Protein backbone atom coordinates (compact mmCIF):
# COMPACT_ATOMS: atom_id res chain seq x y z
CA UNK A 1 0.00 0.00 0.00
CA UNK A 2 1.15 3.70 -0.58
CA UNK A 3 -1.11 5.37 2.36
CA UNK A 4 1.86 4.98 4.90
CA UNK A 5 4.10 7.40 2.31
CA UNK A 6 0.72 9.56 1.57
CA UNK A 7 0.43 9.54 5.37
CA UNK A 8 4.10 11.13 6.56
CA UNK A 9 5.67 12.11 3.16
CA UNK A 10 8.88 13.24 4.97
CA UNK A 11 9.86 10.03 6.12
CA UNK A 12 10.11 8.99 2.63
CA UNK A 13 10.88 12.05 0.67
CA UNK A 14 12.14 15.33 1.07
CA UNK A 15 9.53 17.43 1.15
CA UNK A 16 10.85 21.29 0.44
CA UNK A 17 10.74 20.64 -3.36
CA UNK A 18 10.40 17.66 -6.08
CA UNK A 19 13.90 17.04 -6.24
CA UNK A 20 14.30 13.90 -4.77
CA UNK A 21 11.39 12.56 -6.28
CA UNK A 22 13.14 13.16 -9.21
CA UNK A 23 16.08 11.55 -8.05
CA UNK A 24 14.32 8.29 -7.36
CA UNK A 25 13.13 8.21 -10.75
CA UNK A 26 17.00 9.22 -12.25
CA UNK A 27 18.66 6.78 -9.82
CA UNK A 28 16.49 3.99 -12.04
CA UNK A 29 17.71 5.43 -14.93
CA UNK A 30 21.13 5.43 -14.21
CA UNK A 31 21.49 1.88 -13.00
CA UNK A 32 20.36 0.48 -16.62
CA UNK A 33 23.66 2.86 -17.87
CA UNK A 34 25.62 1.09 -15.22
CA UNK A 35 24.66 -2.04 -16.60
CA UNK A 36 26.00 -1.04 -19.73
CA UNK A 37 22.26 -1.24 -21.31
CA UNK A 38 21.49 2.50 -21.62
CA UNK A 39 23.85 5.68 -23.40
CA UNK A 40 21.42 8.23 -23.00
CA UNK A 41 19.50 9.82 -20.05
CA UNK A 42 17.26 13.05 -20.59
CA UNK A 43 15.46 15.10 -17.88
CA UNK A 44 12.87 17.21 -18.79
CA UNK A 45 11.42 19.97 -16.75
CA UNK A 46 7.98 21.32 -17.97
CA UNK A 47 6.23 24.80 -17.08
CA UNK A 48 3.15 22.65 -15.62
CA UNK A 49 5.25 21.75 -12.86
CA UNK A 50 5.70 18.22 -14.35
CA UNK A 51 9.04 16.08 -14.80
CA UNK A 52 10.05 13.31 -17.23
CA UNK A 53 12.71 10.96 -17.24
CA UNK A 54 13.44 9.43 -20.18
CA UNK A 55 16.01 6.59 -20.86
CA UNK A 56 17.45 4.62 -24.19
CA UNK A 57 17.79 1.09 -21.42
CA UNK A 58 16.21 -2.15 -21.92
CA UNK A 59 12.87 -0.67 -20.41
CA UNK A 60 10.87 -1.82 -17.44
CA UNK A 61 8.79 -5.16 -17.51
CA UNK A 62 5.51 -5.05 -19.75
CA UNK A 63 4.98 -8.58 -18.19
CA UNK A 64 1.71 -9.59 -16.44
CA UNK A 65 3.01 -11.38 -12.87
CA UNK A 66 0.68 -14.64 -12.66
CA UNK A 67 -0.06 -14.24 -8.97
CA UNK A 68 -0.81 -10.36 -9.24
CA UNK A 69 -2.34 -10.64 -12.54
CA UNK A 70 -1.44 -6.89 -12.99
CA UNK A 71 1.57 -5.78 -15.03
CA UNK A 72 4.82 -5.60 -13.08
CA UNK A 73 5.37 -2.24 -13.49
CA UNK A 74 2.15 -1.29 -11.91
CA UNK A 75 3.65 -3.39 -8.87
CA UNK A 76 6.66 -1.64 -9.23
CA UNK A 77 4.82 1.56 -9.10
CA UNK A 78 2.17 0.62 -6.24
CA UNK A 79 4.15 -1.47 -3.87
CA UNK A 80 6.31 -0.29 -0.80
CA UNK A 81 11.92 3.56 -4.71
CA UNK A 82 9.63 5.14 -7.83
CA UNK A 83 6.47 4.07 -6.39
CA UNK A 84 7.07 7.23 -3.70
CA UNK A 85 7.32 8.96 -7.02
CA UNK A 86 3.94 7.87 -7.62
CA UNK A 87 2.27 8.05 -4.37
CA UNK A 88 3.19 11.98 -4.47
CA UNK A 89 1.89 12.41 -7.41
CA UNK A 90 -1.54 13.74 -8.95
CA UNK A 91 -0.35 11.76 -12.08
CA UNK A 92 2.13 9.65 -13.41
CA UNK A 93 2.37 8.34 -17.31
CA UNK A 94 4.96 6.15 -18.49
CA UNK A 95 5.90 4.93 -21.63
CA UNK A 96 8.24 1.82 -22.33
CA UNK A 97 9.34 0.54 -25.38
CA UNK A 98 10.43 -3.01 -25.53
CA UNK A 99 10.24 -6.46 -27.62
CA UNK A 100 9.24 -4.57 -30.44
CA UNK A 101 6.74 -2.47 -29.20
CA UNK A 102 5.93 0.71 -26.99
CA UNK A 103 3.34 0.49 -24.01
CA UNK A 104 1.84 3.23 -22.37
CA UNK A 105 0.69 2.96 -18.59
CA UNK A 106 -1.04 5.89 -16.57
CA UNK A 107 -1.73 6.72 -12.67
CA UNK A 108 -3.77 8.87 -10.40
CA UNK A 109 -3.28 9.58 -6.97
CA UNK A 110 -0.96 6.31 -6.83
CA UNK A 111 -3.86 4.34 -8.38
CA UNK A 112 -3.43 2.86 -11.89
CA UNK A 113 -5.92 4.51 -13.86
CA UNK A 114 -5.44 2.32 -17.07
CA UNK A 115 -4.23 -1.02 -18.61
CA UNK A 116 -0.87 -1.49 -20.01
CA UNK A 117 -1.66 -0.03 -23.41
CA UNK A 118 0.23 -0.79 -26.37
CA UNK A 119 0.28 2.69 -28.92
CA UNK A 120 3.25 1.99 -31.18
CA UNK A 121 5.52 -0.43 -32.75
CA UNK A 122 8.90 -0.10 -33.24
CA UNK A 123 12.61 -1.88 -34.13
CA UNK A 124 13.63 -4.43 -31.64
CA UNK A 125 16.59 -2.51 -31.12
CA UNK A 126 14.26 0.48 -29.83
CA UNK A 127 13.69 0.70 -26.11
CA UNK A 128 13.69 2.51 -23.10
CA UNK A 129 11.90 3.95 -20.54
CA UNK A 130 10.29 7.35 -20.21
CA UNK A 131 8.10 8.83 -16.78
CA UNK A 132 6.56 11.75 -16.60
CA UNK A 133 5.38 12.89 -13.11
CA UNK A 134 3.22 15.75 -11.78
CA UNK A 135 4.08 15.99 -7.87
CA UNK A 136 1.57 17.21 -5.81
CA UNK A 137 1.79 20.35 -4.23
CA UNK A 138 0.32 19.69 -1.16
CA UNK A 139 2.89 17.10 -0.16
CA UNK A 140 5.76 19.93 -0.53
CA UNK A 141 6.26 23.29 0.45
CA UNK A 142 7.09 24.23 -3.18
CA UNK A 143 6.15 22.31 -6.17
CA UNK A 144 9.27 23.91 -8.14
CA UNK A 145 12.34 22.14 -8.63
CA UNK A 146 15.82 23.36 -7.55
CA UNK A 147 17.37 23.24 -11.27
CA UNK A 148 20.82 24.41 -10.12
CA UNK A 149 20.65 21.18 -7.73
CA UNK A 150 19.35 18.96 -10.51
CA UNK A 151 22.24 20.07 -13.08
CA UNK A 152 24.94 19.36 -10.45
CA UNK A 153 22.61 16.14 -10.11
CA UNK A 154 22.84 14.66 -13.42
CA UNK A 155 26.21 15.90 -14.50
CA UNK A 156 27.59 13.75 -11.60
CA UNK A 157 25.56 10.75 -13.44
CA UNK A 158 27.94 11.54 -16.84
CA UNK A 159 31.02 11.60 -14.56
CA UNK A 160 30.26 8.49 -12.61
CA UNK A 161 29.49 6.53 -15.54
CA UNK A 162 31.55 6.68 -18.57
CA UNK A 163 29.96 7.44 -22.14
CA UNK A 164 27.15 7.99 -20.37
CA UNK A 165 25.02 11.37 -22.06
CA UNK A 166 22.74 13.69 -19.67
CA UNK A 167 20.75 16.14 -20.95
CA UNK A 168 18.72 18.73 -18.63
CA UNK A 169 15.97 20.48 -20.64
CA UNK A 170 14.15 22.80 -18.63
CA UNK A 171 11.07 24.61 -20.40
CA UNK A 172 10.19 27.71 -18.44
CA UNK A 173 13.49 28.89 -19.59
CA UNK A 174 14.23 26.94 -22.86
CA UNK A 175 17.58 26.35 -21.30
CA UNK A 176 19.25 22.83 -21.79
CA UNK A 177 22.54 21.31 -20.94
CA UNK A 178 24.52 18.18 -21.81
CA UNK A 179 27.17 16.50 -20.10
CA UNK A 180 29.24 13.63 -21.84
CA UNK A 181 33.04 12.08 -20.26
CA UNK A 182 34.50 9.49 -22.13
CA UNK A 183 36.82 9.09 -19.74
CA UNK A 184 34.45 9.90 -16.60
CA UNK A 185 36.61 10.68 -13.82
CA UNK A 186 39.57 12.24 -15.72
CA UNK A 187 37.68 13.91 -18.34
CA UNK A 188 35.89 15.74 -15.79
CA UNK A 189 38.57 16.71 -13.18
CA UNK A 190 40.68 17.99 -16.78
CA UNK A 191 37.73 20.35 -18.12
CA UNK A 192 37.06 21.65 -14.13
CA UNK A 193 40.57 22.50 -13.73
CA UNK A 194 41.85 23.54 -17.09
CA UNK A 195 43.14 26.99 -16.50
CA UNK A 196 45.15 26.24 -13.96
CA UNK A 197 48.78 23.80 -14.23
CA UNK A 198 49.14 20.70 -12.22
CA UNK A 199 51.18 17.70 -11.64
CA UNK A 200 50.78 15.48 -13.62
CA UNK A 201 49.56 17.54 -16.40
CA UNK A 202 47.02 15.10 -17.55
CA UNK A 203 46.67 13.94 -13.18
CA UNK A 204 47.44 10.96 -11.81
CA UNK A 205 44.51 7.89 -12.29
CA UNK A 206 44.34 4.75 -10.80
CA UNK A 207 41.39 2.10 -10.04
CA UNK A 208 41.22 -1.50 -8.30
CA UNK A 209 38.59 -4.32 -7.83
CA UNK A 210 38.85 -6.77 -5.43
CA UNK A 211 35.11 -7.81 -6.68
CA UNK A 212 32.21 -6.61 -4.39
CA UNK A 213 34.47 -3.60 -3.52
CA UNK A 214 35.38 -1.20 -6.76
CA UNK A 215 37.62 2.40 -5.95
CA UNK A 216 37.78 4.99 -8.88
CA UNK A 217 39.86 7.89 -8.77
CA UNK A 218 41.68 11.30 -10.70
CA UNK A 219 43.85 13.16 -8.59
CA UNK A 220 46.46 16.18 -9.15
CA UNK A 221 48.32 18.80 -7.52
CA UNK A 222 47.71 22.19 -8.01
CA UNK A 223 49.94 25.10 -6.63
CA UNK A 224 47.88 27.79 -8.03
CA UNK A 225 44.08 28.20 -7.89
CA UNK A 226 40.22 26.67 -6.66
CA UNK A 227 40.27 22.94 -5.85
CA UNK A 228 37.95 20.85 -6.44
CA UNK A 229 37.51 17.70 -3.96
CA UNK A 230 34.33 15.59 -4.45
CA UNK A 231 34.02 12.16 -3.37
CA UNK A 232 30.81 9.38 -3.84
CA UNK A 233 29.92 6.09 -1.92
CA UNK A 234 27.62 4.18 -4.41
CA UNK A 235 26.98 6.93 -6.46
CA UNK A 236 25.73 8.98 -3.70
CA UNK A 237 27.95 12.07 -3.00
CA UNK A 238 29.73 12.68 0.54
CA UNK A 239 30.21 16.31 0.66
CA UNK A 240 31.91 15.73 4.24
CA UNK A 241 33.88 13.44 2.38
CA UNK A 242 35.57 10.38 5.30
CA UNK A 243 37.22 6.90 5.34
CA UNK A 244 37.53 6.33 1.52
CA UNK A 245 38.99 9.93 1.09
CA UNK A 246 41.39 9.26 4.52
CA UNK A 247 41.88 5.81 2.72
CA UNK A 248 43.30 8.01 -0.67
CA UNK A 249 45.35 10.70 1.37
CA UNK A 250 46.83 7.87 3.32
CA UNK A 251 47.72 6.39 0.40
CA UNK A 252 49.33 9.16 -1.59
CA UNK A 253 51.45 10.69 1.61
CA UNK A 254 52.71 6.77 1.96
CA UNK A 255 54.05 5.92 -1.88
CA UNK A 256 55.26 9.87 -1.56
CA UNK A 257 57.35 9.55 1.45
CA UNK A 258 58.51 6.64 0.53
CA UNK A 259 59.63 8.35 -2.85
CA UNK A 260 61.25 11.10 -1.11
CA UNK A 261 63.29 8.86 0.83
CA UNK A 262 64.81 6.67 -1.87
CA UNK A 263 65.38 9.90 -4.16
CA UNK A 264 66.66 11.66 -0.81
CA UNK A 265 64.70 14.76 -1.80
CA UNK A 266 64.15 15.97 1.72
CA UNK A 267 65.88 19.04 3.54
CA UNK A 268 67.48 18.49 6.51
CA UNK A 269 65.13 17.74 9.57
CA UNK A 270 61.63 17.86 6.82
CA UNK A 271 59.27 15.36 7.26
CA UNK A 272 56.15 15.10 5.46
CA UNK A 273 53.32 15.44 7.15
CA UNK A 274 49.98 14.17 4.98
CA UNK A 275 48.62 18.09 5.59
CA UNK A 276 51.67 18.75 3.44
CA UNK A 277 50.99 16.37 0.74
CA UNK A 278 47.24 16.68 0.66
CA UNK A 279 47.00 20.57 0.76
CA UNK A 280 46.97 21.25 -3.08
CA UNK A 281 45.59 17.85 -4.46
CA UNK A 282 42.23 18.10 -6.65
CA UNK A 283 40.57 15.28 -6.66
CA UNK A 284 37.59 13.17 -7.61
CA UNK A 285 37.15 10.01 -5.69
CA UNK A 286 34.61 7.25 -6.81
CA UNK A 287 33.86 3.85 -4.37
CA UNK A 288 31.11 0.91 -4.51
CA UNK A 289 31.34 -1.17 -1.74
CA UNK A 290 28.30 -3.02 0.17
CA UNK A 291 26.25 -1.79 2.36
CA UNK A 292 28.31 1.92 3.02
CA UNK A 293 27.86 2.70 6.63
CA UNK A 294 27.33 7.04 7.37
CA UNK A 295 28.63 8.99 9.83
CA UNK A 296 27.90 12.99 10.86
CA UNK A 297 25.42 15.14 11.47
CA UNK A 298 23.95 14.35 8.14
CA UNK A 299 25.07 10.88 6.98
CA UNK A 300 27.36 13.00 4.61
CA UNK A 301 30.61 11.53 5.69
CA UNK A 302 31.54 7.52 5.24
CA UNK A 303 33.08 5.54 8.14
CA UNK A 304 33.46 2.43 6.78
CA UNK A 305 36.74 1.51 8.51
CA UNK A 306 36.89 -1.10 5.45
CA UNK A 307 36.80 1.83 3.15
CA UNK A 308 40.41 3.32 3.93
CA UNK A 309 42.62 0.17 3.82
CA UNK A 310 41.23 -1.20 0.67
CA UNK A 311 41.51 2.67 -0.81
CA UNK A 312 45.01 3.33 0.68
CA UNK A 313 46.33 -0.04 -0.63
CA UNK A 314 45.36 0.77 -3.79
CA UNK A 315 46.24 4.74 -4.07
CA UNK A 316 49.35 3.46 -2.20
CA UNK A 317 50.37 0.55 -4.45
CA UNK A 318 49.34 2.65 -8.05
CA UNK A 319 50.93 5.78 -6.59
CA UNK A 320 54.32 4.47 -5.87
CA UNK A 321 54.42 2.69 -9.66
CA UNK A 322 53.57 5.90 -11.10
CA UNK A 323 56.34 7.87 -9.19
CA UNK A 324 58.66 5.39 -10.11
CA UNK A 325 57.83 5.31 -13.70
CA UNK A 326 57.61 9.32 -14.14
CA UNK A 327 60.56 10.42 -11.70
CA UNK A 328 60.83 13.53 -12.77
CA UNK A 329 56.96 14.68 -12.40
CA UNK A 330 57.11 12.71 -9.40
CA UNK A 331 59.97 15.29 -8.19
CA UNK A 332 58.09 17.99 -8.99
CA UNK A 333 55.10 16.64 -7.00
CA UNK A 334 57.25 15.82 -3.99
CA UNK A 335 58.90 19.30 -3.91
CA UNK A 336 55.10 20.80 -3.67
CA UNK A 337 54.78 18.31 -0.41
CA UNK A 338 58.54 19.78 0.71
CA UNK A 339 57.89 23.10 0.26
CA UNK A 340 55.19 22.80 1.99
CA UNK A 341 56.55 21.02 5.03
CA UNK A 342 59.66 23.16 5.23
CA UNK A 343 57.73 25.53 5.02
CA UNK A 344 55.57 24.70 8.33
Amino acid sequence: GLDPVKRRPGMYTDTARPNHLAQEVIDNSVDEALAGHAKQIEVTLYKDGSCEVSDDGRGMPVDIHPEEKIPGVELILTRLGVSVVNALSTKVELFIKREGSEHRMEFRDGNAASKLEVVGTVGKKNTGTRLRFWADPKYFDTPKFNVRALRHLLRAKAVLCPGLTVKLHDEATGEQDSWYFENGLRDYLKGEMAEHEMLPADLFVGSLKKDTEIVDWAAGWVPEGELVQESYVNLIPTAQHGTHVNGLRSGLTDALREFCDFRNLLPRGVKLAPEDVWDRVTFVLSLKMTDPQFSGQTKERLSSRQAAGFIEGAAHDAFSLYLNQNVEIGEKIAQIAIDRASAR
